[PDB]
């Protein structure tokens, strides 16, 4: 066996199925409190934890944490927190569950019930309830 049935803890890398790139920091923050995510073609680090039943996952890089926002353009916002205080209200918990298809998994978060999306050759990202094609679907490899 060379998959990882049990969702990989500690270092991963996390990269989109339909887009093709990985999941990484942005260099640009909407406040002083909240950076944006991005991709990029190599691939960027990420730290996952279990807690109970669900995780959470820290950008290695800057050592924040991943978290879905109440502030919404079109979809609402995902962000790394900045503060580094830690989220206890369910917006930086991930429930992280076998896709149909396999090795990738659908990240779901907790507090707002939304699988982290992205719409495709673009570099924003976000979360929406579908949960249901390759758009949705993560592969999450150890590092």
């Amino acid at each position: 066996h060379m998959l990882a049935a049990d969702v990989p803890t500690g270092c991963v890398t996390i990269k989109n199925r339909h887009e093709g790139r990985y999941l990484a920091h942005s260099i640009s923050t909407h406040d002083a409190d909240r950076r944006h995510v991005s991709f990029c073609t190599d691939p960027q680090r990420w730290t996952i934890t279990a807690e109970g039943t669900n995780f959470r996952i820290r950008n290695n890089k800057h050592g924040e944490e991943l978290f879905e926002s109440q502030q919404k353009f079109n979809g609402n916002y995902v962000f790394l927190w900045i503060k580094k205080s830690l989220i206890n209200d369910g917006g930086a918990s991930w429930k992280i569950t076998e896709s149909g298809n396999p090795g990738y998994f659908h990240i779901k978060n907790v507090k707002f019930s939304h699988c982290l999306f992205t719409q495709g050759g673009t570099d924003w990202v976000a979360a929406y309830e579908s949960c249901d094609t390759a758009k949705y679907e993560w592969r999450i490899v150890k590092c």
